[PDB]
């Protein structure tokens, strides 16, 4: 019926039919359009006190709940899709990963080598496509699929 991983749903404040993909946590309006041994992704990482290592480049002990760290997820994804701001640009400005100063590039690399979360998302999504948020022991992502 439909790619890999969506769905049909109903939205609860306007009641029309929506999609939602179950690996990726993207979500969408439009009817999804249409695997290679690799992809390049960006990624924006927001870590919480529970992640793996609760610390990076912006703060030496990273504090706050898992939660609060998904609101910071979701309001960035609102704010690229209302093109309010580019993902690159709150990557380098916002991103707990050190890939940070790359606009959040990770560059290319195959199944085994990532959490298995973030490499089940990225393989799903399609080129150009962003994922919802995506949760890792290294905390929560907005994966861009760029190649
Ligand atoms: O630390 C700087 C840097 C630059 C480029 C790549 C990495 C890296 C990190 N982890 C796994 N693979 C590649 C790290
Ligand atoms: O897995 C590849 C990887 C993982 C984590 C960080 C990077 C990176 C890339 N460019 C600049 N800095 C850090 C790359």
């Amino acid at each position: 019926k439909l790619p890999p991983g969506w769905e049909k749903a109903m939205s609860r404040s306007s009641g029309r039919v929506y999609y939602f993909n179950h690996i990726t946590n993207a979500s969408q309006w439009e009817r999804p359009s249409g695997e290679p041994a690799r992809v390049r992704c960006s990624h924006l990482l927001v870590k919480h006190s529970q992640s793996r290592r609760p610390s990076s480049w912006r703060q030496e002990k990273i504090t706050r709940t898992k939660e609060e760290a998904l609101e910071l997820i979701n309001g960035y994804i609102q704010k690229i899709k209302s093109g309010e701001e580019d993902f690159e640009s709150l990557a380098s400005q916002f991103s707990d990963c050190s890939s940070a100063k790359a606009r959040g590039d990770l560059g290319a690399f195959s199944r085994g080598q990532m959490q298995k979360p973030f490499e089940d998302a990225s393989f799903a999504l399609r080129t150009g496509e962003m994922s919802g948020p995506v949760f890792t022991d290294s905390g929560i992502h907005i994966i861009l699929r760029t190649e």
